């Protein structure tokens, strides 16, 4: 995947949620609306819950601006992803998207060289603002906090 | 496939964190134990039998089978977190065959890439004595009770 860029349409690939039989194009999540898409290296991987608490705390602020649709994506199977999501987000404010084959991550160009540590290649951390499947803003470490996310929204 | 009397594959597995790895032979060296697989942490069915093993744990110990290990093709962070939810007292060793190396060597790989992203392990339960297989069982004979009965047939 080439360097991501504002104005680009996100890769139109299938992701999974809850169970392997429930898959759908990621475009379904952001079609006709604004939202936030951010990644973690993996469910239960240290660091994966570093930012979720701030996203959750800012939910009504995101919602004020039409960004109540928030999705977390990781290269995991959906059983693991869903179980993890319930532990970090009991009110289910965040859609937990399992990029199970790493297809979205590869298409986006955000593969991590993590096979030695985790068995396969996971995603690097990013956070993006999306509008009808187009990228409005892109951030990477260290600008991947909840706050970082809100300020970008407000600049609009 | 796997046969009684064969030695289990001498490969690394992981436990808790990626930096904690060891030959799986360390788990059963010089002792009796139980090794059983699940398709994955949090996969439906993966907690069908753990409650049975835990209920029979003291009986297994009376029989000299103190070492009980669950193995899955998962990273160790996920495996350990899952283990804590199904076995909070940590009676069972939770082994992460993260690369699927043990599973492939044993010949128990499942064609599961479309359902789960990669190839996982078929379900089995084995009795081990100093890394030698003394009994092997596959579905549906992978309950706690089946394990106890296998032990008592030894």
């Amino acid at each position: 995947g080439s360097p991501i860029k504002v104005g680009d349409i996100i890769p139109d690939v299938l992701v999974y949620e809850d169970v392997p039989s429930k898959s759908f194009p990621i475009h379904d999540v952001f079609r006709g609306r604004k939202g936030i898409l951010f990644s973690v290296v993996g469910a239960f991987v240290p660091g994966s819950n570093n930012h979720i608490p701030e996203y959750l705390s800012l939910y009504d602020k995101f919602k004020e601006e039409g960004y109540h649709t928030i999705a977390c994506i990781a290269v995991n199977d959906p059983f693991v992803m869903a179980a993890w999501g319930k532990t970090v987000d009991p009110e289910h404010k965040i859609r937990m998207l399992a990029d199970m084959h790493g297809e979205f991550t590869r298409a986006l160009g955000t593969e991590l060289d993590s096979s030695k540590m985790l068995g396969n290649n996971r995603s690097r951390r990013y956070a993006m603002l999306i509008d009808d499947n187009k990228i409005r803003s892109v951030s990477t470490e260290p600008d991947i906090t909840g706050l970082a996310c809100l300020l970008s929204i407000q600049r609009q």
